[PDB]
């Protein structure tokens, strides 16, 4: 079995070997190619992906066609990296953005004052066009001996792509696996009309299309139900089929990789406190900013004293109004919440370090994953999984991770202040054993759910998916 | 047939006899209760609404039990008004504004930003509660010597009513008809948990219940699938199951009621020129806006010289800060407008006089109703059959009466400025004849819906589902 993979970035890493000093470049542990390739179906993979830096860019210069990359086991993958037209491609990438398609499928439009279309959107668009050619164009390249080639593609940039496959390779294995969420029809359609229809015909020439949640799968049927009147869908058997295209839908959860010390001056702080901690990028939907006015409404109930909360918060597209507007946003409501309950009893830590975010999640006390909306979440399964002072973990209903652990956490609408001041304050009012045993239920529910669990998944569901859509 | 009518208004003229002086209270023509008692299955009608006024309320003590008002052809209407504790319905009245449920069912919430509900959303729907039940048991006095009395609940206001009367009336036909749009599931439910299931809980137990536009039974229906584990919904016959209640959902349009001078110097500014026509009333879902910003980049595109643009507004709750805004933002436009363009080339003229907006249907040479989005919108049909210049229509797809007129209209995406500005343009480059035609095609369709029309469709409706649901 000849895989092909293509995401938006393989994540490479580029260094000097300590001792020789020579230029070396090395696939990052837990990549999604990593994964594939240790399969046993795998014969071998390459991975196509965007060329987004410096060291990328020269790397694909240096091996066009793609560079060999060694792996633990003698495994090897073929890392072929894509150079972009740059004025096309930093315009492609303002289009992913909460600028549009972020606030197009994270739910981030009132519609009484926004969202305006403009000839930027067109454009936007005629670039996001050249982008996903560039890509088909990569992928078939790559591919053009593999016999019985399987195309494996991922994250929302790439969802023009599998309608160029099929154009070139009408009986390959397509999967499009899609990590955010997909939103209501009424929703879908606020995208101009090229927009919202050509999305959903770059996507549905894929034998299946994977999300990480039911309520997304429906939502996509919704769409292709209400903007293409060719299309048929079923609801029971998650199926659409279009123009002679039968797509299989398929909800694919993904919990966790099972693959330290504290932010500076975050240990003494906290200690002999209760730490509430919320944890997520600088991304709107993570809703931190109502979370700690939910913090404040509890601690004003009282039962809150000797107790803080962290925000922590990994930087991620600062440049986008949206994300600069949502840590102001923050910054605004901890200040606050400092003067009415007293100096320092809340603190943002706003840094990128993985490992300093697990050593958040093991000191907490309780976890607040509060999004307005996300597509997983994989941050709730990793915290109760290390978590080791039996911490309760307040999750939104709106997370495609809810689906999953709700039943196992406290779950709330995100909108709701007083619903999750209270629940605040219910989880750190129980008690030990009561806390200790939820906890071991939430570990045992989180723990399936890895990362080669869902590669497989992935896999078999394509794979049964090619064999319906062959047959019919 | 004994008909009960509730709605949140009766709409009620009071005056003094111009020769006697005497005090006169009399229905105003073209009102629901008057359409109703002229219907033939009719023996009798009460209609029951809220005193909102000082004359309603000094009525309303007068007559507690309601009175008697004569209509044409010698029929007369019982007409009781309901005095609420005032700071009960001062209160419910703000949470039917856009400060809560007008932006649940408008699309109104960017989700990201807001909203965040806390206590006053509780005291909210405890007070919404209250007034539920003082219009429950209203309607119940009214109607407590009739045998077999038939309950008519019109408005969004009324939501709750239902429930409340089928408590006390097993076995009543009871019809809701609710005037503004359903959210998507998603949406709805960004709602408190206490809010967007007792909604539900209240609209159910009605025999019917009626919205303007099959998009709207769809969202709901969605909505009850999505909160209610224990209802059973179906999509194609349109119906719900839940705790022994079956509930019939009906689409049933409405258009207009078959019952002069411009506003001051609007005649004259107009000569010359070709008028665009934006109206409605001062609600961001009007879109003027965004009509102004389109009606700008046509005007960019050329050929619009000699081109003039009305926003006519009718100012309605201007204290709820979205329509302040609204008002607000529709000024800088305009403002922005004439400063581009030339002085002068667009005027909002913001002012309640109907048979002004009238007159301004008539001379209009191209029409927009671009709302964000509309429960249906009436002035769509209203002006196509008066206007006599054989305007152009430029319909939202997002109106409910899109569902019927959208194929005779230039049908545009209200969020999409270039799709708009591009209809501005064809709509008046097109020349007379095409108009023409498309005109009387235009007119044709509209033709039809009347009130009396609408009135027959809930009387057939119900009577059908009265006798599907004693049967099931
Ligand atoms: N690079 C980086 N990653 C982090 C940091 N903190 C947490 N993470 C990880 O980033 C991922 C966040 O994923 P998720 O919770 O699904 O939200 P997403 O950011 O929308 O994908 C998790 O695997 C976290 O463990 C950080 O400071 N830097
Ligand atoms: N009272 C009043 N009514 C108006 C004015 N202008 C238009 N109307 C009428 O108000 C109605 C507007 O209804 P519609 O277009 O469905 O939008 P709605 O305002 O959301 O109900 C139409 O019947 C118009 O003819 C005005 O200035 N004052
Ligand atoms: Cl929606
Ligand atoms: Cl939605």
């Amino acid at each position: 079995s000849e895989i092909f993979l293509a995401s938006k970035r393989a994540a490479i890493t580029y260094d000097t070997d300590p001792a020789t000093g020579e230029p070396r470049a090395w696939l990052a542990p837990g990549g999604t190619g990593n994964v594939v390739a240790e399969q046993a179906g795998v014969l071998n993979i390459s991975w196509i992906a965007s060329a987004d830096s410096e060291d990328d860019r020269r790397a694909s210069a240096l091996n066009p066609d793609g560079v060999t990359m060694e792996l633990h086991s003698g495994r090897e993958i073929l890392v072929r990296l894509i150079r972009h037209d740059p004025a096309v491609f930093r315009n492609v990438q303002n289009f992913m953005t909460a600028n549009l398609m972020w606030a197009a499928n994270n739910y981030g439009w009132d519609r009484w004052t926004q969202p305006s279309f403009g000839s930027d959107a067109r454009e936007g668009w005629a670039d996001f066009g050249r982008f996903t050619r560039d890509f088909a164009d990569a992928i078939l390249k790559s591919s053009a001996q593999s016999a019985d080639p399987v195309y494996l593609v991922h994250d929302y940039q790439l969802v023009g792509v599998p309608a160029l496959l099929r154009e070139q390779r009408p009986d390959a294995p397509i999967l499009l696996f899609v990590h955010i969420p997909w939103p209501s029809a009424d929703y879908w359609r606020i995208l101009p009309k090229e927009i919202r229809t050509g999305i959903l015909h770059g996507m549905l020439p894929a034998t299946t299309i994977g999300f990480f949640a039911d309520r997304w799968c429906r939502n996509f049927l919704e769409s292709v139900a209400d903007l293409l009147p060719d299309a048929r869908i079923d609801r029971e058997a998650m199926t659409v089929e279009w123009r002679g295209h039968r797509t299989r839908l398929r909800t694919m959860p993904l919990g966790y990789s099972p693959l330290p010390q504290l932010p500076e001056g975050i240990e003494e702080w906290a200690d002999g406190h209760r730490l509430v901690v919320h944890s997520g990028r600088t991304d709107p939907i993570k809703n931190a900013e109502r979370a700690v006015r939910a913090f404040v409404l509890a601690a004003r109930g009282g039962g809150l004293e000797k107790t803080r909360m962290l925000v922590r918060m990994n930087p991620n597209r600062l440049y986008v109004p949206a994300n600069a507007d949502y840590v102001h946003r923050v910054e605004t409501a901890v200040a606050e919440a400092n003067a009415e309950l007293g100096s320092d009893t809340v603190r943002i830590d706003n840094d990128n370090d993985v490992n300093h975010t697990i050593a958040c999640f093991r000191r907490a006390d309780l976890l607040i994953f509060n999004s307005t909306v996300d597509g997983q979440n994989l941050s709730t399964f990793e915290a109760p999984l290390v978590n080791e002072r039996d911490a309760d973990v307040i999750l939104s209903e709106t997370c495609g991770a809810a689906e999953v652990l709700g039943e196992y956490c406290r779950s709330v609408n995100p909108f709701d202040l007083v619903e999750q001041a209270e629940a605040i304050s219910a989880a750190l009012a129980a008690g030990p054993r009561q806390r200790a045993e939820a906890a071991a239920r939430r570990r045992d529910a989180a723990r399936p759910w890895t990362l080669e669990a869902w590669v497989q998944a992935q896999l078999d569901g394509l794979a049964a998916d090619h064999a319906a859509r062959t047959a019919t």
